[PDB]
């Protein structure tokens, strides 16, 4: 269903949220 | 339908949160 | 409908977050 | 409506953490 | 409602996720 | 209800990261 | 039920973030 | 369900945020 559908574009964004901070922590790593 | 894609422009907003955390990692390496 | 509106009001604002981010990411540059 | 008036709420809630991210970046700036 | 009073409750969180992050600048700022 | 109460744990929850974000406010401090 | 259900296992999500802000918070410390 | 199954994706990268918090945590600590 289309709403289930855009649930799951949230969730791939969120995930997208996640990845640009773990690039954010190796940053604070250097 | 109106409400699915309304929740579709939420997923785009949260990815435009993405793109300027990266944008914060980049400002971090220096 | 106005629940799809207000969820288009809470797009909009998540994108000011990140519009935020993105300044702050500037700051981190200088 | 009731839930769409709440929904508006968490659109302004969502704008307030947006200026507070501007004065963080402001802080930055020096 | 119910719902609509928990989704107030929602957008209260958030103001004091709002508030915490303005106090973070005051921080910065020193 | 059992949607409103869970409603309630998120904002709950959004609570905490308010409280989270609080300590790393004093922690900038010094 | 399901939906409540998936609820509480946002709300837990979210506090997870809050701990992870809190170590955050303790490094800053550091 | 669909939207059971799609809120409980969102919670899932929640906690993949959360995650990377704590990579940044980890981070700041040296």
């Amino acid at each position: 269903g289309e709403i289930a559908q855009a649930l799951k574009e949230i969730a791939k964004a969120l995930k997208e949220i996640a990845w640009a901070l773990k690039e954010a922590a190796q940053a604070l790593k250097g």
